[PDB]
């Protein structure tokens, strides 16, 4: 796929057991998903944006299909505004940018 | 060119007449550089981002050089952390995301 960004880049994702939509986030270190339920364990972590910090629970190698693509990685749940995959998890599924 | 996602992809801009590194971002809709010196009329403008929303300055018609390209589009000046190139600007230097 060759997403061209006239329009937000989106996909779907499948992780635990759930189907979500994601933005593709190049400016995105990490991969933040809105608040929601995953088995095990984590940790309190706080990371920042554009409006200030927030803090987040942090989940190690958890398994995402990303536009039917696997990946496993660490995946933090918190209060985004919207789902974003990073490029923790971007640079697992071959993602580049071109121009 | 084609950029891999191992380090933030980060470019050389020319804007005003001033050198700056931006984040290629496609989970911005906007582009948003910190404070500077812009010439013009701007209206005020309001962004949210992860831990909030901020205050900018809309300057419209603004000229702009992404690595030799040159785009003409509005640039919104504020308290970002990082100088972010959105959508706004990366649809015009024609990039995608590849994978
Ligand atoms: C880079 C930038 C800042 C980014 C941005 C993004 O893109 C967003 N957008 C906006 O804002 C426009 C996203 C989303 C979209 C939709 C709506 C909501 C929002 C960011 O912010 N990023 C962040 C996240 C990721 C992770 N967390 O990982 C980041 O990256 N953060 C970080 C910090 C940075 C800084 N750096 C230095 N300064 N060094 C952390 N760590 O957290």
């Amino acid at each position: 796929p060759q997403i061209t960004l006239w329009q937000r880049p989106l996909v779907t994702i499948k992780i635990g057991g759930q189907l979500k939509e994601a933005l593709l986030d190049t400016g995105a270190d990490d991969t933040v998903l809105e608040e929601m339920s995953l088995p095990g364990r984590w940790k309190p972590k706080m990371i920042g944006g554009i409006g200030g910090f927030i803090k987040v629970r942090q989940y190690d190698q958890i398994l995402i299909e990303i536009c039917g693509h696997k990946a496993i990685g660490t995946v933090l749940v918190g209060p985004t505004p919207v789902n974003i995959i990073g490029r923790n998890l971007l640079t697992q599924i071959g993602c580049t940018l071109n121009f």
